């Protein structure tokens, strides 16, 4: 190995992304039911996307299946 001065630098630079990506993730793990507010709060946002993209497919499906035939 080396404990060079440029060595030195970028073993800084990796420790501390390291710890800033790792933050929120320690975060959550000490605020499942904490900070669950913004979790449920999302949660319920994506679904309501999830059921009128579904509606739209259905109507879509039934306007090509009637055209072929």
């Amino acid at each position: 190995m080396r404990p060079e001065v440029a060595s030195t630098f970028k073993v800084l630079r990796n420790v501390t992304v390291v710890l800033w990506s790792a933050y929120p993730v320690v975060w959550l793990i000490g605020s499942e039911g904490a900070g669950i507010v913004p979790l449920n709060i999302e949660t319920l946002l994506f679904m309501v996307l999830d059921v009128s993209a579904k509606v739209g497919f259905g109507l879509i499906l039934l306007r090509s299946r009637a055209i072929f035939g």
